[PDB]
């Protein structure tokens, strides 16, 4: 099952939403984490809100977003970062990464409280496209943002 | 509207593909598509999951990474050409899309006539999107590379 991180946010036609669950397997492999190095899979669960203004029916995975992570633990003060890539699983499309954390080598990854911050770009920076004649254009897409939570982290699901 | 459909959609390998045409349409970011004053019309492929898809993906969800190569042949005269369709946003939501000349186009038969409109389509991974596979998560293989093929009359440019 999923753990929650933090409360999710809306904004920018998005629910934007973050859990941890146990490491997963990937193929292709030798892009994310192999499951026995790491701890969690982490995921952002983005999909569209009602009204989306770039033209997304509602509940749609907003695909083709740049989303980068940062982890703090706010204890031991150690930071990391790094990508969520595109996937699916079983429960539909996601951005996520397999994560060592008591595993990470470097050290203050364990238990206890964190920071999460995604940093987020636009689905033109990967050539994307929109329409924007009259009949069935769309609107501008956000700047980059990021998205904060908080949560604890109890230990490798 | 709406979009015109080309010939019947198809349901394979969990999705349904469907190929429709519209007048030709205005697409940021500038540049990346051919410019709709150049073209007479824009092309779509219309691809959603079906219930019970085998690699997760949700019924009506947009099949998203697909690698669409298209080919577009006027019977009557001979002509071909072949493109990509790109992934964009409308109104009415994601789909692939390319501005296509056609009358325009004066290097070869493309005007009104008989068409056969080919889809050469792969699978995301082609692109490096992922797929769960362990017991607890995971989905099942991916398709194959495969082709689909629509009959139209094409009439010109919506009017
Ligand atoms: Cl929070
Ligand atoms: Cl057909
Ligand atoms: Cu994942
Ligand atoms: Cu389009
Ligand atoms: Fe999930």
């Amino acid at each position: 099952g999923e753990v929650p991180i933090g409360d999710p946010k809306e904004l920018n036609g998005m629910e934007i939403a973050a859990v941890y669950l146990q490491p997963i397997e990937m193929e292709p492999r030798g892009i994310d984490l192999a499951a026995s190095l790491a701890d969690i899979h982490l995921e952002a669960d983005i999909h569209a809100l009602k009204n989306n203004p770039n033209g997304f029916p509602e509940g749609f995975w907003m695909p083709y977003l740049t989303i980068a992570y940062e982890l703090k633990n706010t204890d031991t003060g150690a930071i990391k970062r790094g990508t969520l890539m595109p996937m699916v699983a079983d429960d539909g499309p996601h951005y996520g990464a397999n994560i060592a954390m008591e595993k990470d080598k470097k050290g203050g990854f364990g238990v206890g409280n964190y920071e999460l911050t995604f940093y987020i770009s636009n689905p033109e920076k990967q050539g994307f496209g929109r329409h924007v004649d009259e009949e069935t254009g769309v609107g501008k897409w956000f700047e980059p943002f990021k998205v904060d939570y908080k949560f604890k982290y109890t230990g490798t699901p």
